[PDB]
C-alpha cells in the first residue's frame, strides 16, 4: 500500500493527551503549531491495521477477550524474525501497558524500603514506579562525554553490592538520550548482575525503532542465566503508534517469577480483556513491516534535519544523531537559561513543545527532547519558528 | 436500524473467555452447544456502535487518548435521562474495569487487617478484592425465603458497629440473585451507613439491565451526605455488551475521596488511554437506547421460558423471575446433589455451562446462574438438552 508520512495532521479537540497538554500550557498557541512532546506519532496508523480492525469488527463480538494461540505464535515469530530472539509463547503475559507492568514489578518483587536501580537521566515514570510505592530510587547516573552517554560501570558495580538493592530497572533503547546499547556494554552489565542478587527489568518498548547503522540486542537473549531472572517489557504501541489500543507483551521465562507477576497483576489491574488490543498487535506484526521501515526512514531524515538546523543557525546548540527511538536529545545548555525559564521561552516565545530535559532527571537539565515522528515539513516549520525566536532572544 | 437477537452465533477460537473456558472444562463439548456462564452477551453488538467505530477508525490516530468534554457531558446526560441522577463532569474518574476499580477502593481506603462488609452470596471478585489484599471479609448473609432475597438488617447494623469495618461493598442490582433493591431497603441501609463511619462502594454496573416491572435507584442519589462518602462504580460494558472495550466511569462526588482514588489508581493500573473505549461508550449512550430496550425484552422473555420449563418439566427445581441483570438464579437443591458432583453433571451430562452457584458463596451451593443474554432459540436448545439429562438422571 501507499504510505502517508507527509500529511500535516491535527489532533485538536480529539482527546489526544499531547495536544490537550499543549493548549493547556499555551491557550493562545497558534493553530498551525504541532506539539513535539509526548511519545506517539503525528502520522496516521498503518493502512493494513485500520482495514484489519474494521474487517474484524464485522466478525467478532466485543465481550471478554483473551489472547488466542495464533496471537501468541505471532508475537513469538516477530521476536525471532525481528530480534533473533527465541521465546516461548507461554512466556507471554499481557498488561494494558508497559508502565503498569513496571509498577506491578516493583510491587511484587520488592518491598517498602528496598532499593531499585535506574540509570539516569531517564523516562520519569521509572521514578514514580519506585518512589510512589515507598521504594528507594537508587540513581546510577549516565556518563555524558561530548553528548554521548555511556554507563558508569564502576558505580553500577558498587550499587549491586548493596543487598538492599533488589533490581536494575533498565531502559533499552534508552529514552531520552536515544542510546541503543552495544553487546559489549550489555555483557558487562550482565556479569555484574549475575554476580549480584539483582533481578533485571528491561523496558524494551522502543526496540523496533532503530536508526540505520545500528542494531538492538534484546538483553535477556545473550545469556540463559540472565534470562532466568529477567522480565522484559515489550509492546507494539510505540512501533506502530498504537499506545491507544492498550496491549503489551511482558516476556518472563522463569515460571515462578512469571506466576508471581501474574498474581500481582490480577490483584491490581487484572487481565486485559480488550478485544481489539490483541488483534491490533497481531495485524501489525503480520502486515505492517513495510510501513515501519518507511517510517524509520523518515525519522532518520528528521534527526539529520534537526542536527543540520542547529549547525547552520545556532551552532552553540547541539542536536546529535541518535541510535534508537524517534526522540532526539538536544543540548540547549549553551543558551544559559535555567530550565524553568527556558521552558517558558520555548512554550510562549517559540511555541515549540518539547519534553523539557529536566523532567527526566537533573542530568536532563538544559536539554530538550524533540519528537521526530512527524512529516519532515512539520519539523522544518517548527524549527523555523524556533529560529526566529532564538534570533529575537538575541 | 434492524436489531438481531435471533442469530445463533459462535465465539469459538476467537479468544472469548467464556467459550474458551467451556472447551477447557469439557473438551468433548458439542459443536452446537453455547455456554451460558460468564456475563457477556451472545448477541451481536449494536449496529450503530459498529458502524460508528469503523468510521472513527478512518478518521483518528490511535495514540495516547483521554476523555473529551463531549464525552463527559454524554455520561452526565445518560445518568440524568436514564437514572434521574444529577452528576457533575469532574465527578467522573475512568478506569479499565469495575473490578480493578473495586480492588483500588480496598487498597486506598483500608489497610491489612481492616474489614470490608459484603452482602453474600454475591459476585466472587468481591471476596477476592478483600482477602487477596490481607483485608478481612465481613459477610452479612442474605435472608432467603421461597427464593426471595432480602437483607439481614439486624446483622448489618450490628456489623457497622465494629469500627474495624471500614466500608460496605454493595452490588446493585445484586448479582447473582437478580435483586433490584427497593427504595425503602436502601433507606434502611443508608441510615446504618450514615450512623457509622462506613464508606459506601456501590457497584451498579448492572443498573441498565432492569427487568420489566422494576426501577433501579442509584444509591448515592437518595441522600447528599451519603454521596459525600460514596464511590459509585458504573460502566457501559454490561449494558451494550462491550466488556471488551474496557472503559469504566467511576463516579465520586467528594473531591478528597476522588483524589485519593485517582492517586491510588495511578500507582497500580494508571489512566486508561484506550481511544476506542471512550468512543464506544459515547456512541452507545447517544445512539443505542432503542437497542437496549429491545435487548431487555428478549432477556425478560427468556427468564420466563426458563421459569416455565422447570414448572412443566422438573417442578422440584425453581427458576423464579429476577428483577435485574440477565443472570437468573436457579435452585437445584431438591436434586440433592453436592455442588461438585452437580457441576460435573451439568458440564458433562447436560453439557449446559452455568456459573455454578457455589462460587458466589456457600449460600449459592445448590444453585446455578444462567445467562439469559442469548436468542430464545439457544435458550430452548439448552433447556431441552438439560431436560433429557435430568430424565436420564431420573
Ligand atoms: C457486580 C459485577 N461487577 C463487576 C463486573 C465486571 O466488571 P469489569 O471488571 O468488566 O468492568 C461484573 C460481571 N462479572 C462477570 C463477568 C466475568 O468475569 C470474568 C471474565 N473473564 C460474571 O460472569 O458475573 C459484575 O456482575
Ligand atoms: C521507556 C518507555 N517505557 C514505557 C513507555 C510508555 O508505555 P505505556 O505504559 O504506554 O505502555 C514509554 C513512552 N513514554 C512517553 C509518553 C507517554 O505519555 C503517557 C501519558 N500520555 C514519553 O513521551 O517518553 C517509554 O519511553
Amino acid at each position: 500500500m501507499i504510505y502517508d508520512f507527509t500529511t500535516k495532521i491535527s489532533r485538536k479537540n480529539l482527546g489526544s493527551l499531547k495536544w490537550d497538554l499543549m493548549y493547556s500550557q499555551n491557550p493562545e498557541v497558534g493553530n498551525e503549531v504541532v506539539p513535539l512532546s509526548v511519545a506517539d506519532m503525528e502520522f496516521k496508523n498503518p493502512p493494513e491495521l485500520i482495514e484489519g480492525l474494521k474487517k474484524y469488527l464485522d466478525e467478532t463480538v466485543l465481550g471478554y477477550t483473551g489472547p488466542t494461540e495464533e496471537y501468541k505464535k505471532t508475537v513469538k515469530k516477530w521476536m525471532k524474525d525481528r530480534h533473533q530472539w527465541d521465546i516461548q509463547t507461554d512466556w507471554i503475559i499481557n498488561t494494558a501497558g508497559v508502565v503498569p507492568a513496571v509498577f506491578n514489578a516493583v510491587r511484587e518483587f520488592t518491598k517498602p524500603g528496598d532499593g531499585v536501580i535506574i540509570i539516569t537521566p531517564v523516562y520519569y515514570p521509572f521514578f514514580m514506579a519506585i518512589k510512589n510505592q515507598e521504594r528507594k530510587i537508587i540513581e546510577c547516573e549516565l556518563l555524558e562525554k561530548d553528548g554521548y552517554y555511556t554507563i558508569d560501570f564502576q558505580k553500577l558495580e558498587k550499587l549491586s553490592k548493596d543487598k538492599n538493592n533488589k533490581a536494575l530497572l533498565f531502559c533499552s533503547p534508552h529514552n531520552p538520550v536515544g542510546r541503543v546499547w552495544k553487546k559489549d556494554e550489555l555483557q558487562k552489565i550482565k556479569d555484574i548482575v549475575l554476580k549480584s542478587d539483582l533481578m533485571l527489568w528491561s523496558d524494551e518498548i522502543h526496540f523496533d525503532l532503530i536508526m540505520p547503522g545500528y542494531e538492538h540486542t534484546v538483553f535477556q537473549s545473550i545469556d540463559e542465566q540472565l534470562a532466568d531472572k529477567t522480565i522484559t517489557f515489550t509492546a507494539p504501541s510505540k512501533t506502530f503508534n498504537i499506545a491507544g489500543m492498550g496491549m503489551s507483551n511482558i516476556i518472563i521465562k522463569n515460571p515462578d517469577i512469571r506466576e508471581r507477576f501474574t498474581k500481582s497483576r490480577d490483584a491490581t489491574s487484572g487481565m486485559p480483556f480488550t478485544t481489539l488490543g490483541y488483534k491490533a498487535c497481531e495485524i501489525c506484526y503480520k502486515e505492517c513491516g513495510k510501513w515501519l521501515d518507511g517510517c524509520i526512514k523518515v525519522i532518520d531524515k528528521n534527526q539529520r534535519i534537526v542536527k543540520d538546523f542547529f549547525e547552520v543557525n545556532h551552532p552553540e546548540i547541539k542536536a546529535p544523531l541518535i541510535e534508537g527511538t524517534y526522540l532526539q536529545w538536544i543540548d540547549f545548555r549553551a543558551l544559559k537559561m535555567d530550565h524553568k525559564a527556558m521552558e517558558e521561552f520555548m512554550i510562549h516565545k517559540a511555541q515549540i513543545f518539547f519534553d523539557e530535559g529536566y523532567i527526566f532527571g537533573d542530568g536532563g537539565i538544559g536539554f530538550e527532547r524533540i519528537n521526530l515522528a512527524a512529516p519532515s515539513s512539520v519539523i522544518q516549520e517548527s524549527l523555523e519558528r524556533l529560529n526566529k525566536a532564538l534570533k529575537d532572544l538575541k
